[PDB]
């Protein structure tokens, strides 16, 4: 009817964890880092802990097990797969650490050293994790630079699944009620109708660019979400930022057309930005581009400026611990 979905959800114990510190907190709940020592195995993993407030709001438990579900079902160079659940006091979810953090902080924080040629990358490899995610059915909802993380400046992933929704074997439009929404990355049909499609992505990986493009600016700023429908209606749309030529514009453009069917397909998103990468700065605009160096993996206190070094003899990356 539809292929059994043959994900392996791992129930790791708690006392395989150390080493535990806060990255941040809200409503969301807690997110920490932590070494992962999976019981004799001679590995230390960097790993993200994800856990909410109390072990109370049934709801809650029920929102972060629908985020596990979907977490342990992705495995793409480009997307954040789960790593296990661990069942405490509260429902633990854990994932690779993504040590650089979120691409839209990254953005903002690394203006000055970010050239063209990451931008575009960025671009790309973006495409290609959504890409898969269609090709697995799967309608993530909340494409945003907040929800995608930098594992190198080299390499990004997207994550946050929690508002993820499969489609059956023979459906096209998911149709939401109520909850909070990010309107401002959202499709004017989804806004109008909360319909939900693998092109309304495309709407919000168009709102995604302009993120990057802009080093992190806000979207509409000053604009209340309550307006953004109308402004949407009469045609108005985000402005060209100063770095784009004309290519990369019209490329967010078509991804903010109201024929769903006329956006741009994923597929096509990576073809238009994997040939602008091989030229980068006649497609991106930045004064003192070709100047410009980020942290890489073959760098020396690359490995020394996340790790202790009593642990780092044998810490691997979980994107090389695999497993049966
Ligand atoms: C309250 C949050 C908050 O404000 N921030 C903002 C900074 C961000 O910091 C990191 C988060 C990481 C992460 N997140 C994650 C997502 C879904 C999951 F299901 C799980 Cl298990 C984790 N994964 C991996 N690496 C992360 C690294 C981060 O910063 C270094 C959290």
């Amino acid at each position: 009817g539809e292929a059994p979905n043959q994900a392996l959800l791992r129930i790791l114990k708690e006392t395989e964890f150390k080493k535990i510190k806060v990255l941040g907190s809200g409503a969301f709940g807690t997110v920490y880092k932590g070494l992962w020592i999976p019981e004799g195995e001679k590995v230390k993993i960097p790993v993200a802990i994800k856990e909410l407030r109390e072990a109370t709001s049934p709801k809650a438990n029920k929102e972060i097990l629908d985020e596990a579900y979907v977490m342990a079902s992705v495995d793409n160079p480009h997307v954040c797969r789960l790593l296990g659940i661990c069942l405490t006091s509260t429902v633990q979810l854990i994932t690779q650490l993504m040590p650089f953090g979120c691409l839209l902080d990254y953005v903002r924080e690394h203006k000055d050293n970010i050239g063209s040629q990451y931008l575009l990358n960025w671009c790309v490899q973006i495409a290609k994790g959504m890409n898969y995610l269609e090709d697995r059915r799967l309608v993530h909802r909340d494409l945003a630079a907040r929800n995608v993380l930098v594992k190198t400046p080299q390499h990004v992933k997207i994550t946050d699944f929690g508002l993820a929704k499969l489609l059956g074997a023979e459906e096209k439009e998911y149709h939401a009620e109520g909850g909070k929404v990010p309107i401002k990355w959202m499709a004017l049909e989804s806004i109008l109708h909360r319909i939900y499609t693998h092109q309304s992505d495309v709407w919000s990986y168009g709102v995604t660019v302009w993120e990057l493009m802009t080093f992190g600016s806000k979207p509409y700023d000053g604009i209340p979400a309550s307006e953004i429908s109308s402004i949407l209606e009469k045609g108005e749309r985000l402005p060209q930022p100063p770095i784009c030529t004309i290519d990369v514009y019209m490329i967010m453009v078509k991804c903010w057309m109201i024929d769903a069917d006329s956006r741009p397909k994923f597929r096509e998103l990576i073809i238009e930005f994997s040939k602008m990468a091989r030229d980068p700065q006649r497609y991106l605009v930045i004064q003192g581009d070709e100047r410009m160096h980020l942290p890489s993996p073959t760098d020396s206190n690359f490995y020394r400026a996340l790790m202790d070094e009593e642990d780092m003899d044998d810490v691997v990356d979980a994107d090389e611990y695999l497993i049966p």
